[PDB]
Order: C-alpha cells, then sequence, then structure tokens
C-alpha cells in the first residue's frame, strides 16, 4: 500500500496519481498485480506496466473491476514529441469518459468494435508539468475486466485517422476514479 509517485515493482513499472481528495488505497501486489479500493475518492489514477512502452505490445490483464460512479480500466499511456496521453478503454462505470470528444473512426481488435475518439486537453497536468496536448482515445463497446489487447491495432487505427503518436513514455493498465466508489484488483502481464 503506497502513497502517490512513480517507481518500479515486481518487475513491472508501476504509477499511482491523486488530486488530494482522499478515499483512496492503490496497493501493488506480486508480479504484475495491483489493487485499488476507493471510497468518495476525488480524481485518481493507477496502475501496473512498462516504462518505456512500445507501439507493438500485446498487453494481457485479468482481473475484478466493481465501480459504483465514475471510474475506467484502460491501457494508458503517454508519448513525447508530440506529447500524447492516450487510453484503451476496456471497461468503465457510469460515464464514457470519451464524452466530448470528436469522434474519428472506429476499429475492431481483439474481439470487439472500439470508438476512436481525439479531443485537446488545455493546461492540465501531465507528464512534464502543466501543458495543452492531444488525447487519443479508443473506448470498446463490450466491456470487460479481463483479456489481452493489442496496442498497435489501435495506434495503427489513429495513425490511419492522422492522429500521430511520438515516442512511447511509460504503458500501464490503469483503474481511475473520479468522485465515486468502488474497488478493483488487476494482474497485468
Amino acid at each position: 500500500t503506497i502513497q502517490p509517485g512513480t517507481g518500479y515493482n515486481n518487475g513491472y513499472f508501476y504509477s499511482y496519481w491523486n488530486d488530494g481528495h482522499g478515499g483512496v488505497t492503490y496497493t501493488n501486489g506480486p508480479g504484475g498485480q495491483f489493487s485499488v479500493n476507493w471510497s468518495n475518492s476525488g480524481n485518481f489514477v493507477g496502475g501496473k506496466g512498462w516504462q518505456p512502452g512500445t507501439k507493438n505490445k500485446v498487453i494481457n490483464f485479468s482481473g475484478s473491476y466493481n465501480p459504483n460512479g465514475n471510474s475506467y480500466l484502460s491501457v494508458y499511456g503517454w508519448s513525447r514529441n508530440p506529447l500524447i496521453e492516450y487510453y484503451i478503454v476496456e471497461n468503465f462505470g457510469t460515464y464514457n469518459p470519451s464524452t466530448g470528444a470528436t469522434k474519428l473512426g472506429e476499429v475492431t481488435s481483439d474481439g470487439s468494435v472500439y470508438d476512436i475518439y481525439r479531443t485537446q486537453r488545455v493546461n492540465q497536468p501531465s507528464i512534464i508539468g502543466t501543458a495543452t496536448f492531444y488525447q487519443y482515445w479508443s473506448v470498446r463497446r463490450n466491456h470487460r475486466s479481463s483479456g489481452s489487447v493489442n496496442t498497435a491495432n489501435h495506434f495503427n487505427a489513429w495513425a490511419q485517422q492522422g492522429l500521430t503518436l511520438g515516442t512511447m513514455d511509460y504503458q500501464i493498465v490503469a483503474v481511475e476514479g473520479y468522485f465515486s466508489s468502488g474497488s478493483a484488483s488487476i494482474t497485468v502481464s
């Protein structure tokens, strides 16, 4: 059970961030496992993965995801030059995290169609401090809390839509919460 920050645990990179609102407990377990239990949290994102990620990694995950309010489960990461924050949402509760974003197209990957969106983040926190950057989204229609994600499918889809990715920074399977409650346990490989 740790406080916000980044580091490595049992062979995997981990990142845990929150807005200073309590109600969140994030725990690193053996291997690629992590568990998050939250009660009336603010905004937070946490999970395990790689640093840096790659543009062709096949990500495997399995677990239990039970949100009660705004929250999502997804492959989450960044790239630099250009600075991009991206998500491959596998599951979510209450509100589609892509809301308000501009839909570009769709991609069929790993047993499901995903809706592709792009949106601009203005003067918001990032891996390099407060900045303006674009977010790329791929939201899975058939929600699941276990499976395999071929990231290359989504990056190629995004590219075909004119969305370009820079040099990859870290890449993880993360659980996010936004003023809600719930719990999750995820094992990445």
